[PDB]
């Protein structure tokens, strides 16, 4: 058990780790030192994370780890990464949106319900019931802010994005697309995109060439449609920090001006016969971060860009590297 003090600007990658064998880990990374130190969380705290680390968001000092297949949300202390608490009672949580230090909402797989929670106090205080959602089939994912209300993506056999009022706590509307929305981005326009995964070969729900979308927040419309081939498989939409300039997942890693009618023809990276998979960019000076899961077994590692597509770094992390979050000491 181990005594970490660490750098006041940083990188957190949450490594999945193998679905049902709980090696999930945690990675924080340096990017003036470009040093990364790896199994974090283990080594501060004496105890494993579990299985599926999924995702992570820094509030007020505090790091909150969203452990999806262990039912569990951990909080740790971000200089440290020793844990002040934690929230268990989740079906199979995916991202935390938090409202107030007293209100956050936690989207999970294979409920219907979104968990309200209380952070302050460690607790559950309520839940959002999903409409046409049952608890085999269930699916609430990424989530954004656009005044009182909350847009979430219905990801695992869904194909919605839900509108939730926030001053009553329930779902107001809906807009239905194709199959399995992955994630969830607002644009300075507030104008929202999504991608779509295709659904999988033999899926009992279906199968389709996916769809990158723009969807303005005001009136919950689709604006423009960007679809992709049978068998493409893309995700994870991620925003610069003006939110004017969107990167995603297809094969390659794919870089488009928010104002942009097209897809532009060359990537930002190409495809290697690797498996990129997590993205992430820096919000202050527009390094990219890809997330590389290279055979879903080995190591992974994480390449970082510059805004221009030079290659800077390059790091081995955990297994199924899929998430990053920001420590950052400026904003
Ligand atoms: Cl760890």
């Amino acid at each position: 058990m181990e005594d970490f003090s660490v750098s006041a600007s940083g990188l957190f990658i949450t490594n999945e780790g193998n679905f049902q064998y709980s090696n999930a880990t945690l990675s924080y990374y340096d990017p003036a030192t470009c040093e990364v130190e790896n199994e974090v969380f283990y080594r501060a705290n004496g105890f494993k994370l579990g299985d599926v680390a999924q995702s992570m968001v820094i509030r007020d000092g505090i790091g909150w780890i969203v452990v999806n297949n262990s039912h569990v949300i951990f909080a740790i202390d971000i200089n440290t990464f020793k844990e002040v608490g934690r929230i268990t009672g989740f079906t199979s949580p995916r991202y935390i949106h938090f409202l107030s230090d007293e209100k956050a909402y936690v989207t999970q797989i294979w409920d219907y319900r979104i968990f309200i929670i209380n952070p302050k106090t460690y607790e559950i205080t309520g839940y959002i019931e999903c409409p046409d959602m049952d608890m085999e089939s269930g699916s609430t994912e990424q989530m954004v802010q656009y005044g009182k209300y909350v847009y979430v993506n219905c990801w695992s056999y869904q194909n919605r994005i839900l509108k939730i009022d926030t001053e009553t706590d329930k779902v107001v509307d809906e807009l239905t697309i194709g199959i399995q929305p992955t994630s969830l981005v607002m644009d300075k326009y507030n104008k929202m995109w999504t991608i779509t995964d295709g659904g999988y070969e033999g899926s009992p729900y279906g199968y389709e060439a996916p769809s990158l979308y723009r969807i303005d927040a005001e009136t919950f419309t689709v604006e423009k449609q960007f679809k992709f081939k049978l068998g493409d498989w893309p995700s994870e939409v991620q925003l610069n920090g003006t939110r004017d300039t969107l990167y995603w997942i297809n094969n390659d890693i794919w870089r488009m001006p928010v104002e942009a009618d097209r897809v532009p023809v060359r990537p930002f990276l190409e495809f290697r016969d690797t498996k990129y998979y997590g993205l992430t960019v820096n919000p202050n000076n527009g390094e990219v971060y890809v997330a590389d899961a290279i055979d879903y077994q080995q190591q992974g590692i994480v390449y970082r860009y510059s805004p221009q597509g030079k290659l800077i770094d390059e790091f081995y992390v955990g297994i199924i590297p899929g998430a990053f979050c920001w420590k950052l000491e400026h904003h």
